[PDB]
């Protein structure tokens, strides 16, 4: 059978049980660890926010609702000032969950921080940046260059599993399995920022083992570490980017 090894964390599970009923050997590397921040330790963050701000800049659909929720658990009035402020949201599910609160933005981009800049307006004061753990450089240079004090709110963090990514390139060097899937461009970013012979992985993942990836922006994420996915889904579901794939590989084949 076809070895597809999964990198995601989240749906772990699900990507196992659909595999094995499409005929593949399901592999799980998660590449990643996830852990909320406790309300507490950003507090002083969060204070500031409650005194307002002129710009705030959404990048995850998590990271609004835990924003939201520290505001609650602290007593605090979010809703006022994020009302009053401009609102960016880096794509679609942020857009989503700033939508739900009753907050929608003004501007969303395209998934990625470069699509931001032509919506980052040059202006005056505090513009609240939402973070998820893995520096943004590019947008916290723009948002300074455009004038503003950035105020960083971090709910939680995603980190890399070192011991899971290391244990991931061994299996992609020793040819234990036939293709990979990523479903967000920040496992590809720990894959490589986390191993131990980049250039071998590369080879591998483009010579002897498929990437799979889910998103445009995860797609685009190994182009810029030198490796082209096989095949890219579009569409955020398990079953649409396996059973493409497993009509991609065949077409090649027939």
């Amino acid at each position: 059978a076809v070895r597809v090894a999964y990198a995601g964390l989240r749906r772990k599970e699900a990507f196992k049980a659909l595999a094995e009923k499409l005929g593949f050997t399901p592999l799980l590397f998660p590449v990643q660890a996830t852990e909320k921040v406790p309300v507490p330790e950003y507090r002083d963050q969060v204070r500031a926010l409650a005194q307002g701000v002129d710009l705030f800049l959404a990048t995850t659909g998590v990271g609004v609702r835990d924003l939201l929720e520290a505001g609650k658990a602290l007593g605090l009035d979010l809703e006022g000032p994020l009302a009053k402020a401009f609102r960016l949201a880096r794509g679609a599910k942020a857009a989503r969950a700033l939508k739900e609160a009753g907050l929608p933005p003004h501007a969303v981009g395209d998934g990625t921080s470069k699509s931001l800049l032509p919506l980052l307006p040059q202006g005056r004061g505090v513009a609240a940046l939402q973070l998820y753990g893995k520096p943004l450089p590019l947008l916290e240079n723009a948002l300074a260059e455009r004038g503003y004090r950035v105020l960083p709110l971090m709910p939680y963090r995603h980190l890399p599993d070192p011991e899971g990514i290391l244990r991931l390139e061994e299996a992609l060097l020793r040819g234990e399995v036939d293709a990979l899937a990523f479903v967000a461009a920040i496992q590809v970013e720990f894959l490589f920022e986390g191993a131990k012979d980049p250039k071998a992985l590369r080879e591998a993942l483009n010579t002897r083992v498929k990437a799979l990836a889910v998103g445009r922006v995860t797609a685009d994420a190994l182009r810029e570490w030198g490796v082209k996915p096989f095949y890219v889904d579009e569409t955020e579901r398990l079953g649409s980017l396996l059973q493409g794939f497993k009509r991609a590989l065949q077409k090649e084949v027939a």
